[PDB]
């Protein structure tokens, strides 16, 4: 969907309607705590709005916005994971970004940083909105068809007519109560986003493409935007319960992958063009290392990049991972010095590590973070 850096546009409409919708739909018997947190969320509406549009303006490592797309039919066609996932980081999709920003929002909320947490939740909603945009779910880019920018411009100009203020259900109903059933956020999120994205993808094929009529476009925009609103409300509801209901999710959960959110310093030569690796060592002495590399330019000055690592061993628990590190490798005589500001590691929905660094890394060097 379209959005603007000042926090206005289709994306902000969706996020804003999301809190209005959740408020109308909240059942009268819902615990007081759920309403208190909703209220703090409303106080921070401006950040939710800024977050909901920001990813389209982030100077990142994605030259063609690949992470704003997601095909809901791939992420489980039951084709085995490529062997390269074991030595190289894997790129993000709109679905993986929802999990990433959600984990960052829950973490900041618990630490009491409401503005930053709300901003993060907004970015999570931005990616859900993308997962619910017909052209994004069908992977039809601006290069494949002029229908992409046209449909989005068309939806942007009529955004006010596409607003809704209820999902048609109250929190006591199935739509919302089914959101609390699965204790595991990541798996609930993936299938929740998937049903909405599959619906959006079908709308590309049935009503939104360049071979359809203006009335078909009207129906596609209406359903896709209403769906984007309903799903956003669903996420906010899940969020409020997660940050309110204090349950520790079990440290006995298998760790299939780790995600690192790395912030490079803003000093002049903080960025580097050398090879950068992320690695781990278990209690059992086994180690695994991956090259960090996204489609665009990684580790530039002041950037914030994400890297996903698939573990070779799928029966490990977070506690089995004894050490974690990043490592720089040069090809020239002295190489390119790197100064990371902060690194966060996420596992199964929780940020298990948050380390400020602000120290230079030189030559071929290994810097331990855990
Ligand atoms: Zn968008
Ligand atoms: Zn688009
Ligand atoms: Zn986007």
């Amino acid at each position: 969907w379209d959005g603007k850096a000042d926090g206005t546009g289709t994306h902000a409409m969706i996020a804003t309607q999301g809190v209005t919708i959740l408020e109308n739909d909240l059942s009268s018997n819902e615990p007081e705590v759920i309403r208190n947190n909703l209220e703090i969320l409303k106080q921070n509406m401006h950040d939710l709005q800024l977050g909901s549009t920001y990813p389209d303006y982030d100077k990142n490592a994605y030259d063609l916005y690949q992470d704003h797309f997601w095909d809901p039919d791939t992420d489980n066609n039951f084709t085995k994971d490529s062997k390269w996932y074991l030595s190289y980081s894997i790129p993000d999709t709109a679905e993986s970004q929802i999990r990433k920003f959600s984990a960052l929002a829950r973490y900041e909320w618990k630490r009491g940083n409401y503005k930053q947490a709300t901003f993060y939740l907004g970015e999570a909603m931005h990616y859900f909105g993308d997962a619910d945009t017909p052209y994004h779910a069908a992977n039809v880019t601006a290069v494949d068809s002029p229908g992409h920018v046209k449909f989005e411009t068309f939806a942007e100009d009529r955004k006010d007519q596409y607003k809704i203020n209820t999902t048609g259900s109250k929190t006591n109903d199935a739509f919302y109560s089914n959101i609390l059933t699965n204790e595991d956020f990541n798996s609930w999120s993936k299938e929740f986003a998937r049903s909405f994205a599959k619906t959006a993808k079908d709308l590309y094929y049935s009503h939104a493409n360049m071979s359809c009529s203006w009335d078909e476009w009207d129906y596609a925009a209406k359903v896709a935007l209403a769906n984007s609103q309903k799903g956003t409300s669903g996420y906010i509801y899940r969020f409020l319960h997660d940050v309110s209901d204090g349950k520790d999710s079990s440290a006995n959960k298998n760790v299939n992958e780790l995600v690192a959110y790395i912030t490079t310093g803003g000093e002049k030569y903080a960025g580097t063009d050398d090879y950068m690796y992320f690695g781990i060592k278990t209690k059992d002495g086994q180690t695994q290392e991956w090259t960090m590399d996204n489609p665009g330019n990684d580790f530039m000055t002041g950037s914030q990049d994400t890297y996903t690592f698939k573990l070779k061993d799928k029966n490990l628990k977070i506690d089995d991972i004894q050490n974690m590190w990043i490592r720089k490798s040069k090809y020239t005589e002295f190489g390119d010095d790197y100064k990371p500001a902060n690194i966060k590691v996420i596992a199964n929905g929780n940020v298990v590590l948050n380390k400020d660094i602000n120290e230079w890394i030189s030559g071929n060097s290994t810097y331990n973070i855990k």
